[PDB]
Order: structure tokens, then C-alpha cells, then sequence
């Protein structure tokens, strides 16, 4: 009982000031979890959507800015996709863009400009290891859409040029999912 | 965002005996809700299912016995479809099957043999005027799904011919129904 | 060394009776392991198959009845596929069919009639998580063929309607396995 | 329920040397029988292999040498199919080569050389009358595999021309069987 | 960011001599991790190929002898694949090959003959359940190329025939690897 | 053994401001080297790329602004592709621009304008002749990829109108190099 449906989540990342001279990046993580895009539910329905097991298709992760386009001190930055829970380090004022040699790497325009990627996350299976499958719709696993302990799912890690002012984002994340087994639970009243 | 799914619902119906000599019937009506087969939900989506509109497709009642096949005294009487809220009187010995001249007759063996009807139902917007559409899957109305108000549907009735013995029967109801407008609704945590 | 080959194994169920008036269903899970179908073997060959690698195709679960024709209190349940290790809990009387709903549901007529379920059953890699590949027959893993301590494999969920009168079942289940690599061990004597 | 497989086992054969100065030869026979290449089973199942039946399809008998290339007193020998259990008599030294005008005859270097014969050998009925069947897969009969009484079969003579060195060989034998009707048994534990 | 590539690894093996008659055989058993093949990098690049994931498609294990042609009490031995991380237990005279009857048995001629086997080896994710994929170019996993705790690939296992003088090899293992995502780190200097 | 990809470094450039009234241009230089793209390796590996040999195909060069839409005083430059180490006198405020008609010569919009040049450089093989090849992919040289004396190469050099207002730009310079024999060297450890 296949339902492919669309999932959306907002929230804030802010880069805030520095007074260093260099050009110097920020660099951070962002991961994927169903349990912050499906609520709970309730009764014998443990969960808001009813059904047993999903495989997470697509993510848009999107950056809204929410600074003016007549703000200066402008800059360029990468983000690239992280399919297996091993980042570069978080970093306040780092020397150098790591992600820029990447070859998931896409230009981020900063402060007011917008950047999307799309692309198919993975699970994190195993961290040890951290195997991962390839791309391929016929044969992606699914796993069981769990009460309150679903895995994360990984796949983006950015670095913004730091800047004289704040510069702020409003971040859409979009998951793309498709779920199986319809298990709706209707006990009497 | 249609979503073609099925939702089912099972109960009793007994026919008490009767120590009247004569074949007389036992008359009695079938409505359809759907709050009997969708539950509430929890949060801020009223609904187990997360959907704005919906429109009954088919229902298939299914008269499944609860008598053994050597069970005597047998009888026959008739199921028809009455899509419009105003049923022959119910009745416990009625001296004819008023069912059984209706253009949408089925005969019902009783009473160790199995019963179904496949029907598309009527919902009673005024039971003044008692109107309701022909079928057309294309111009089918759309009906709100309401929290706990929905509109009753409608659509059998039955007629059967008693007995010395106790006729029972497990009555499985499915509704083929048809949801528009995925609607959920995800606060933080 | 492929080859494919046909285990069999005999058991019984019994859904005891209960004096509830209301229709209530009984609950219980069904696994299979390979070491209630293959025995231990003798000498330098661990199991009674000489082969090394395994992997289950499909399994046939046969309800056998042992009631008569003739038994009153007929019933209606259901069979489920549940491929993940996390069934419905166990229960002696509740008071609807958790598995009714389900897309692999098969009907159960109750208590003198056979049923049949064929599928494809997935082991338990890990319970925490529980992943599972989707039919494939050219993908599909092969596991080891241990000496005491195999993987449970996974798949059946039932719901009996409960009744005045014992119901009891005579259950065979067939595994239909594919081995590989041949590894016979021909010491002196 | 056809099985076609391959089984071997490995054993030593030497040539003692000789001070005789004429050029004599050494004879030797070579049987077939199932129980060393096929160990016993373990419990219900008294043979490791779970068939009831088989029949030999052929056999490649190799002789392996333990010889360095630089010795010397080179010779020349022979080896025959033989279908009877009635080979020429076990000699040591004898003054000719028996088995060399045999039309089944293959010349054999030696010391230091390979050799193999692969034929399909024939099994002892009845030792009085040595009666056999020729070469056919489809009229050939399936024997019962025992318990600890199978029956030897029969196919190779040789003949070594004796030396002043010794002449070591490893023997490596190996059958192609092919079984039939799993016979496979499931006690519980 | 593909890069099919090629590495290789040179270490010996001895089979020490035994004054034990019979013939014996010698087992061991033989892994592959990509530590012995890849050395750590320096600085900001852990390893010295500068990418994120790998996967293993092909190992070419080869047994260079180290002993002359004239040397004599030859033998013949066995090497299999095993691709589960579970051996013949390690043995110095054991009283026969365990792994001829496999069927991915080839012989080894002892002890001045060369012996390749090129196979496509399995990591060892689990080895409490020991499970592994079949042979799919296209949906082998893809494994992080670890800094210091990359996992054991697992494939080879052999048996040698002893003898009263040592059999020394000179074993070169070539992995065919594959890389992904280019991950080169460049800082300031 | 060929592999092509991609380096990049980023830097600053500023074009300090100026009280002189007429149009005056600032004059710079510019050259790539591979020192600045390919890091120091480490141990028995003297760069981080395992390559011998290498050659320079192309190299774009961005120059990424710093400054606001809003910022007046604009200007009009160029840019030249200058491939003999012969440049223009570096110059604050020279009255005129030298690279404007250069057959090479790019318009630069000044201050807030992306301004990009995609060139295939040559290197400085003789500065006293300075000879170099056209533009050929199957004769151009190869060079070695030194340890820390690799040769200067060298294509663009720039003229940049002055302003009341400092002209800031982020120079990402992405060379894409083409390597030969792979010259990984292994260790034990
Ligand atoms: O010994 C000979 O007579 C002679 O042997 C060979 O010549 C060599 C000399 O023997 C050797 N000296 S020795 O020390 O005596 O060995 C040296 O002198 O060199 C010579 C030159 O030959 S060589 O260069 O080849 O060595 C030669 O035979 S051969 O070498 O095998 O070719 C022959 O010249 C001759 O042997 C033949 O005759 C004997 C004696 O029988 S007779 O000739 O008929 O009188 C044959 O013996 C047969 O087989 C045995 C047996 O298999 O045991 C007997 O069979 C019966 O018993 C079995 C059961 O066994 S038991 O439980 O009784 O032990 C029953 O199941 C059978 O049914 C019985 N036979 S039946 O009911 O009559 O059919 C019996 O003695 C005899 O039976 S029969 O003849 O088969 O019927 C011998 O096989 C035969 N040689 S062969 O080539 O045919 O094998």
C-alpha cells in the first residue's frame, strides 16, 4: 500500500559576526530525522500518518535569507553532501572553504541569496562501518516507521564566509518519502 | 491528493425466534457513517486519517453466518437498496417480505448461507426533501470530513423470515472511500 | 553449488474457548527458524545438509483443521505478513481484528476450513532497526547455515475469532530453501 | 529429486625397488566403494548425505607423483579397465606386461609423470557370473545406499615397471554420483 | 569522483617440514583489510588516496614459490573461498584436505608450481550473523575508507600437503579497488 | 595512468582608493603555480596527489566581489592573457589601460561585477627567450610534479579602474591538471 506524500519542516541558522580580518568559514552539519517532520499520534495509531514502513526518496534543503540585498561584505561558500555521519569538524573561523574541492560541491552566494539541493539521503545503518547503498529506486530499503527512535538520516554539511553582520536563514527542509503497509487500528467507541 | 483506500467495520445482527406458526419477516434498516469506521485522531489533526474531503465510493456488506449448516426452519427473504432515509417500518413478524417486489432485490438464504451486496451509497442532505444524485464516479459530490459530525450515508435494507431457532450473523461493512486534500499538520516537539 | 530443496514441519495451535458473549479475537505471532526443519548432523559435518550458505525463498503455512463440519460458533479472521519482528501483542480476547485492515490480509474462515499462506519471508539482521530487502530473487542474501545458533526468519501474523468451543489447528509449515557450496568432510575411518 | 555432485579422497601407493636386472613390472588392482568417500551421518539420518539412492556416473582416477624429474631408470607401464573383479593375479616381479594389449590400455610414463583415466566402472551383482551393463545413462540402475554395507565397484588394473629407486605416488580418486529421493527426517529437540 | 585503481602487497608463508608419515595437511586461513594495502596520508588528508568511500571488486591472491623444480616429496593441496569469517580451524598435520569436496576448490600443486586465484571478496559486517551480498557490480555497498580501523575483507582459505622439507611461498595479494568523492584537503602554507 | 580533476585556492585583492581626479587604472599581475593547489604529502609520498608527472589544461580564474550594488563611482577594466612573464609594470595609477587592445582583452565591469577568464596557461620554461606551445591536447608537455620547486605558470594580468571607494575581490583560481603514473609507494609499519 504505497503512498508517496511530501513533508516539510522549518527552522533558523544563524552566522554570526566576527571581527577577524581574514577570510575565514563557518562550517556546520545538518541531519535528517522523520521523528521532527511526522508527529506522534494517537491511541492504538502510534504515529500521525498510518503506516508501517517508509524509505526516505529526496530532501530540498532550502536557504531562505533573511538579510537585505543592500547588505555588504559579501562572500562564497560551498555546501556538500555527507552521506555517511562523518562531518568536518564544526568550526567557527576556519582558513579554508573543505568543502569546496568536493565533488558534491555547489557555490553558496551569501548574505541574500537563495541556495537549494536536492539530492537522496541514507541512513545511518551502522556508524562503525557507515555503509551506505547507491542510488537505485527499485532496491532502497525500507525501514520501519518506529514510535519515538527513528535512525537519522544524513547528507548535508555547508561552510558560510563569515562576515561583519549576522547573517541569518530560515531553512526548509522537504523530505520526499513513501510509505507502505496502511495499518489503521479502528477499536469501538 | 486523492487517496483511494478501504475501511471495514464488524457487528452483530440476530433475529430472535418466534413462536408464530406463519412465515412471517423481520424487517430492519442499515445506515452508513464514517465515524464507525475512522476514528479520531490526535493534535492538531482532528482525523486518523489526514485528509480534508471525501466521497463514499462503494460499500459491500457482507451477511457473514453464525449458524450451522444443519440448522432446519429455513427461510427466505430480500435485501434491497434504499438510498433515500425512509425504510419500510421496522418490524418483528410482518406477515409479507416487503422487499421483495423492489427492482434492486437480492434473495437471502437463510440461515446458514452468505449474503453480499455491493452497492454505491447516497448521503442525506435533506431528509425533507430526500435528493440525491445518479451515479457518476466524475461528479460525485465531495463532503467534508468532520471531526464528529459527519452526514449519515445510507443504502439497505433488509428483510428476513424468522424462525423456531435464533438466526445470528456477523455483519462486516467495507467502504471504498476516496480522500482529497492531504492535510497534516506538524508543530515542533 | 545451488540446491533447491523443500522442509517441512508439523505443529499445533489450539484458540481455547472463552464464556465472552462479545465477538473477540485472539492474537498470536508466528517465526520460522531453519533449525526446527534442519537437525544436527554427526561427525565433522554440523548439520544433516552439507552445505554452507542458505537462503529461504518462500514459505507455505497450511492451517490444517482438526474440527468437524458439523462444529457451530463460526468465525471470521485474519492472516497478515509482518516481515519486521514487532506483531500485534499477543492477546486472548480483544475486542477487534488488528490484522483486518491490513493490505496482506487473507480471510479466515473458521473453524473446519484450511488456509493457505505463501510468501516470502526476511530475517531479523537487526531487531533495532529491522531492515528488510524487497523481493528480489537475484538479490537476495545469503546467509550462513550456523551449527546452533540460525537467524530467525519472520512473516505471519494471525487473529482467530474466539468461540464457545475449542478451536484446534494441525499447522505445516514448508520452507522452500536454496543452498550453496557444497562442503562434505570425508575423514578416515 | 536429482543430485549431481563430486566427491574424492586421497591415498599413497608405492613401488619398492628391485635388484633384479631384468625389465619387470608390478601388479596391482583398484576398487571402488562408496563408504570412503562418504562418511556416516549423525542420528535419524545414518548417512551424511540425505538421499536414499545413487549411481556412479564416472570416475578419474590421478596419479600424482612424489618423484623429483631428475631420477633416473626410467620406465614404461600400463593400466586397464577391467568390469569384473577378476584382474590378473598381485605380482611383484613379473617377466611381461599383462595389461599392455588390452584394448582399454593407456600407456603410463614413468616416475616422475601425471596420469588419469576418467571411464565409468560398473558394480560386483554377482561375483560368480560378473555380468554388467553397457555404457547408457538413461538404462542405468540406482542402487540403495546402506548403512554400512555398499557394494564395492570395480574399473582399474595396473601395471608398474619396477625399478632400482623407490617410486612413491599420491592417488587422488574422484566420483561424479548422482543421488535421488531427499530422504531428509525432522525429529523435534 | 570515480577511480578504479589497483593495490598491491607482498608477505610470505611457510609450511614447516614434519617427520609424520601419513599425508597431512596443513590449514590456514587468509583475510584482506585495505590497511595493509593503503598507508596513512599526512596532515589534513588521513590516507594517502585522497577519496571518502571504497568498495573492493576483485583480489588476486598469488602463491609464488620459493622452492627449486628438482625439490621431491611433492603433494597436492586445496584453496577455497570462504566469505564468511568462519575457517577450518587452524591445523598443522590434519589427516585430510577439508576443502576439496568445496565447490570453489581449486588444486594447489606443491611445492614449485604457481597457484592465482582472483575472486571478488565480502566485508565482514556482522560476523555473529555473517552475512554478505551476492556478486553486483552495481549495488556493492560502498564502505568508508576508515583512518586507522578499516574492516576485514574475508575470501581465502587454503591447505597444504606437508613434507619433510619446508615449502616456503612468496604471497602478493592485489585488491582492485574502487574509489568515490574526492575529498583532497588544501590549507595555507 | 591517467586522472583529471580539479583544484582550487581563493586569496583577496584590494584596489585601494585614490584622490586623484581623472581616470586612472591600476595594474597587476598575476601567476599559478602548482605549490599554492597541491600540498606537501607525507613519509615515502612527497605530495598529497600520488602522481609523477602532470600538466596544467586549463584554469579559470573568478573574481568574486566584495562590495555592494549600491556602491558608485563605478569603472570599466580589462583583462589579458599574458602567457610569457612579460607583464605590464605593476602601477597605482597609471592614466591610461594597457590591456585594452589586447586581442585577450575581457571587459571588467568594476566594482560589484563577476568577472571570469577560462584560459589554458603555459609554463615558464626559458625566461630569457620565453617560448611557449600553442594550444594543442594530445603534444602539450608533461612536467614533473616536483617536491617544492615546481614551475611557475602564467596567463593573466589585469587593469582596474581606480575609485574614492576600496575595490575588494575574492580570487578563486581553479586549475584543472591532468596527472600521469601513479607512484604510490606502501611501507610496512
Ligand atoms: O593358477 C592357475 O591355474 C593359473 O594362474 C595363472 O597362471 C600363473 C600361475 O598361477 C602363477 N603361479 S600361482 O602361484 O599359482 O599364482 C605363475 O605360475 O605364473 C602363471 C602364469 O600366469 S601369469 O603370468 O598371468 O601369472 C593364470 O591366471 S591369470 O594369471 O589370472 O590369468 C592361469 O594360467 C591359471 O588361472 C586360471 O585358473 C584358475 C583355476 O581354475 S581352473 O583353471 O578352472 O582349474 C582360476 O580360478 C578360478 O577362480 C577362483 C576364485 O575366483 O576363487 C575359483 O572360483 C570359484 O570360487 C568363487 C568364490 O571364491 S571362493 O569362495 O570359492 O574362494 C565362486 O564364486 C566361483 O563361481 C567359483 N568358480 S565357478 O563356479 O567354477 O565358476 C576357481 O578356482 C576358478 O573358477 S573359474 O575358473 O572362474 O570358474 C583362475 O581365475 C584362472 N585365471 S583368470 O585369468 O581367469 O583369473
Amino acid at each position: 500500500g504505497i503512498f508517496n506524500t511530501r513533508l516539510s519542516r522549518t527552522f533558523g541558522y544563524t552566522i554570526k559576526r566576527t571581527t577577524v580580518k581574514t577570510p575565514s568559514w563557518a562550517v556546520d552539519m545538518m541531519r535528517f530525522n522523520i521523528n521532527d517532520f511526522l508527529p506522534p499520534g494517537g491511541g492504538s495509531n502510534p504515529r500521525s500518518v498510518p503506516f508501517e514502513y517508509y524509505r526516505i526518496r529526496k530532501v530540498k534543503v532550502e536557504f531562505w535569507p533573511c538579510s537585505p540585498i543592500t547588505q555588504g561584505d559579501r562572500g562564497v561558500g560551498s555546501s556538500a553532501v555527507i552521506l555517511d555521519d562523518n562531518f568536518v569538524t564544526k568550526a567557527t573561523a576556519l582558513t579554508y572553504d573543505p568543502y569546496v574541492n568536493y565533488s558534491s560541491r555547489h557555490t553558496i552566494t551569501q548574505p541574500f541569496s537563495y541556495h537549494s539541493r536536492y539530492f537522496t539521503p541514507k541512513p545511518v545503518l551502522d556508524s562503525t562501518i557507515d555503509y551506505f547503498q547507491p542510488n537505485n529506486k527499485r532496491n532502497q530499503l525500507w525501514l520501519r516507521l518506529q514510535t519515538a527512535g527513528n535512525v537519522d538520516h544524513v547528507g548535508l554539511g555547508t561552510a558560510f564566509e563569515n562576515s561583519i553582520y549576522d547573517q541569518e536563514y530560515n531553512i526548509r527542509v522537504t523530505m520526499y518519502v513513501q510509505f507502505r503497509e496502511f495499518n489503521l487500528k479502528d477499536p469501538p467507541l
